């Protein structure tokens, strides 16, 4: 036929105005198209295009006018694809049923999409993640009312009412609308849409009505989660009779949990909102269907109602963030026998653990328990169910006695194991290096004694080792080495002993390392230069020796952090207030802790009140360079090599109280990212280098007690600090100091 030689022709001349031809190579003329990657044929005939995941690097135009026109395509899919530019009038065959642009660049105000109604057939459309808008004044329509699917999530559209525009010609057909992660704003009238199976209207700018339902005849899925929402959704979902999955989540309702429709119900999320006052008795009318429950982030109290044994279905239960007090309601949990995710944290429930929890060992893929106020041991006989399936165990926070169970190696499943910030006192148990999957050992602030196990080292996947705040003594295992993806050190404020190891050049994914407070010595390892994701180095208040090796900069410009980011943390910072706390700060993992509690340090910790919180974020994906350089309070000594100025991306240098000698080099001012500068009590000498001037970001310097003479830079930021920061410099002058002689 023609089609035929019109198909070939039409394929080849797409592929041809690809900037890189080598992503079709299969693709030819004189070939036929059934056989090319990226094409679905039936009979003989092309019947679908799939591209997705290719950097074609076109424009639109390139595809409507080469593959939405063929003869007899069915269905197109380009997401992630790199097409850019917007849509516009064109050609389009009647065949076409579903177009997926979704995850490129398309650009434009969102009534160009209203021209792809030259698609007769098209009834699923998803061109989510772009940057479509909506500029101005919202009037028309989009008049693709033969559309089943429409997704226009993920873009830039802000405006109020654009629902209704896109509603506007029709949506009898319509049974799939999602429109999150935009701006949003209005009315929301989905009444006429009585085909209506699936409304996501989420993260976006709502903050008036509640979404108008009518009938609601079809209704199973309604997210209006991450908004401004407020009033009585409890009427407006009240005719839903198929309701599945309700999310109202993250927004702005208070009082009780109203009514609701459970008899079809399967997933329910209350939380973060301001709900208030207990779980009422009548939810259990979902206990036949209901999948997932979340009321996280709200203020309800009291105990959990007894009738959730019936809700055999329940595979996650999440409260935590409210002020559910009472014992472990075990004789509830244990009848809810599809239960895999229990989420408690952040209440204050109390007690010791009863004695039953250790037959969910064998169900259970998460136990979150941190942050209440239990006491007791953690219970031996945990794990005894064989094929203990449990994943994450977190208890931190508490007030658990006792020793860490050796028991719990039998929860061979474990990948997440936070026994942080409790009583806990013995040894770490070598056992523990028998969790082949371990991640995460979180033990820091308890009482632990005697040394790190060696046996860690049959540990291949462990990531993050935070020991800090307690009474370990010994050296660093040398087993440790085998651990090769640890990417988090913490073993601060303990009685360790012995040098780094020369090791530590092995792992290339280590991103933090913090060994301050303890008694580690000998010369710092130029090996350090050999790590390749290190960002944060604290080793203050040590007994380290020997000069600072050029080499452990080597890696400067090639720091490469991925691994280390989205960890929840706190930063301490110090007040040079107290002459007994030392360091720029502490930099701690807080997931699952109350700030209220650091106060529990204060009996550890000579530090008093600067708390920064967050979660890791570095400054760069790649070509980074060390952020954080502690090495105050110890006996270094020689002359800071140059190479100390190669790291761009540094906010933070301590090397105060030192036996640091020669002169400051120039190269300090190459640190263009530096906030603080601490050389304080050493021997450095020569002059302030003017080359310092050039540093417009410091908020911080100390240069006092060294034998620094000379005039003090004029220029940059030196006139700014305090006398203080120049004091004991016998040959030092120029204002903040006396005038030069
Ligand atoms: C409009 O297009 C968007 C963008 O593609 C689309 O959203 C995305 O959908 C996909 C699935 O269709 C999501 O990817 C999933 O992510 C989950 C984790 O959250 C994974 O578990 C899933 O993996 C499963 O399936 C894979 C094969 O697809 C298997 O390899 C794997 O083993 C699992 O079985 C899956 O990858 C994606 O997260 C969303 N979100 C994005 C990218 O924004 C949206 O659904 C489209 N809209 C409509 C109406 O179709
Ligand atoms: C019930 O609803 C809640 C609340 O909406 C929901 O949890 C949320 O999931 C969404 C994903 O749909 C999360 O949103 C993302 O947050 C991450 C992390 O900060 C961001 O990186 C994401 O930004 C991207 O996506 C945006 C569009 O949504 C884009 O505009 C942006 O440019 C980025 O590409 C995104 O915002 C959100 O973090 C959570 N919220 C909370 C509080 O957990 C939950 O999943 C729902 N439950 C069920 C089962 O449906
Ligand atoms: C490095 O490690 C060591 C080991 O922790 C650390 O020493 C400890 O410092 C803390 C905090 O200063 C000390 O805690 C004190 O304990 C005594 C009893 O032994 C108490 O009397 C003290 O109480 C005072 O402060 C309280 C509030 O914090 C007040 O309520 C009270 O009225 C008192 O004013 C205090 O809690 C602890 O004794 C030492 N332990 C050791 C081993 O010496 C050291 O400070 C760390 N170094 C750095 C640089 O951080
Ligand atoms: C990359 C992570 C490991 C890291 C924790 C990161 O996520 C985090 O944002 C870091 C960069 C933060 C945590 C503490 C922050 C510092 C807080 O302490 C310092 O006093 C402030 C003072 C002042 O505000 C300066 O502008 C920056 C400065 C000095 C901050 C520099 C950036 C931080 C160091
Ligand atoms: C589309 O992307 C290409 C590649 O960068 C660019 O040359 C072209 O100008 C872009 N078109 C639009 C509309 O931005
Ligand atoms: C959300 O809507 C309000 C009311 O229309 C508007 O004033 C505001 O600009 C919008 N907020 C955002 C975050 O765009
Ligand atoms: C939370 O519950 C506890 C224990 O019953 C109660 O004493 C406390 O007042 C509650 N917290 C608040 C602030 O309501």
């Amino acid at each position: 036929s023609q089609s035929l030689y019109r198909e070939i022709h039409q394929l080849i001349s797409f592929k041809d105005v690809l900037p890189d031809k080598n992503l079709l190579p299969d693709w030819s003329s004189n070939k036929n198209p059934c056989t090319f990657d990226g094409v679905t044929c039936r009979d003989d005939k092309v019947t679908s295009i799939d591209l997705s995941s290719k950097p074609l690097n076109v424009g639109f135009s390139a595809v409507s006018s080469s593959l939405l026109s063929l003869t007899g395509l069915e269905s197109l899919f380009l997401s992630n694809s790199h097409i850019n530019g917007s849509v516009s009038g064109f050609k389009c065959s009647a065949s076409l049923t579903s177009l997926d642009l979704s995850r490129n660049s398309l650009s434009g105000p969102v009534t160009t999409l209203t021209s792809l109604g030259s698609c007769s057939g098209l009834k699923f459309l998803n061109v989510s993640s772009n940057t479509l808008d909506f500029p101005g004044k919202v009037s028309g329509g989009l008049k693709l009312n033969s559309l089943e699917v429409l997704d226009l999530s993920a873009n830039s559209i802000s405006g109020a009412n654009v629902v209704g525009w896109v509603l506007s010609d029709g949506c009898g057909e319509l049974k799939h609308l999602a429109i999150s992660g935009n701006k949003i704003s209005g009315d929301v009238d989905v009444s006429r849409c009585v085909n209506l199976e699936f409304l996501d209207v989420s993260s976006n700018n709502f903050s008036t009505g509640i979404p108008f339902l009518g009938d609601c005849s079809a209704l199973q899925h309604l997210d209006i989660s991450g908004n401004k929402l407020s009033g009585d959704f409890s009427r407006a979902i009240s005719t839903c009779t198929e309701l599945k999955l309700l999310n109202i989540s993250s927004n702005q309702f208070v009082g009780p949990i109203p009514p609701l429709p459970l008899k079809s119900l399967q997933y329910l999320s209350l939380a973060e909102n301001k709900f208030t006052g207990e779980i009422p008795d009548f939810l259990s009318g979902a206990c036949d269907t209901l999948t997932g429950l979340d009321l996280s982030g709200n203020h309800f109290y009291g105990a959990v109602p007894p009738f959730f044994g019936s809700c055999s279905l329940l595979e996650s239960l999440a409260l935590s963030s409210n002020n559910f007090s009472g014992e472990l309601p075990m004789d509830t949990l244990l009848k809810m026998r599809g239960l895999k995710v229990l989420d408690l944290s952040f209440n204050e429930f109390s007690g010791e653990l009863p004695e039953s929890l250790t037959n969910l060992s064998a169900s259970l893929l998460t136990l979150d328990l941190s942050s209440n106020n239990f006491s007791g041991p953690i219970l031996p006989n945990l794990c005894q169910n064989p094929k203990n399936t449990l994943q994450e165990l977190y208890l931190q926070n508490n007030g658990f006695t006792g020793k860490i169970p050796p028991t719990l190696s039998n929860c061979s499943e474990l990948v997440s194991l936070h026994l942080s910030f409790n009583y806990l006192s013995g040894t770490i148990p070598s056992s523990l290096g028998s969790l082949s999957k371990l991640r995460d050992l979180k033990l820091w602030l308890n009482m632990l004694e005697g040394e790190i196990p060696q046996e860690l080292m049959y540990v291949k996947t462990l990531e993050t080792l935070i020991l800090d705040f307690n009474d370990l003594t010994g050296e660093i295992p040398s087993g440790l080495s085998n651990c090769t993806n640890l990417n988090w050190i913490s073993l601060s404020n303990n009685r360790l002993t012995g040098e780094i190891p020369k090791w530590i050049g092995r792992l290339e994914n280590l991103a933090i390392l913090k060994l301050s407070n303890n008694s580690f010595s000998g010369n710092i390892p130029a090996e350090l230069g050999d790590c390749r994701s290190l960002i944060w180095l604290d080793l203050n208040t040590n007994l380290f020796n020997g000069t600072i090796p050029a080499a452990m900069f080597k890696q400067s410009g090639k720091i490469a952090a991925n691994f280390i980011a989205g960890k929840r943390y706190v930063y301490i910072k110090n007040d040079g207030m107290k002459k007994e706390c030392h360091g720029a700060g502490n930099l701690l993992e807080f997931q699952g802790i109350r700030s209220e509690q650091l106060n529990r340090l204060s009996t550890r910790n000579p530090c008093n009140s600067r708390v920064y919180g967050g979660h890791t974020s570095p400054t760069f994906d790649n070509n980074g360079s060390m952020m954080f350089l502690d090495m105050s309070y110890n006996m270094l000594s020689g002359y800071i090599p140059k190479e100390i100025g190669s790291m761009p991306y540094l906010f933070i240098l301590n090397l105060g109280h030192n036996d640091i000698s020669g002169s400051i080099p120039d190269e300090v001012g190459d640190l263009r990212g530096l906030n603080i500068l601490d050389l304080s009590s050493n021997k450095l000498d020569g002059r302030i280098p003017q080359a310092m001037s050039a540093l417009t970001m410091l908020t911080e310097i100390d240069l006092s007690n060294n034998n620094l003479s000379g005039p003090i830079p004029e220029m940059g930021q030196f006139e700014t600090f305090p006398p203080a920061k120049f004091l004991n410099n016998p040959g030092l002058c120029g204002y903040p100091l006396p005038r030069c002689d």
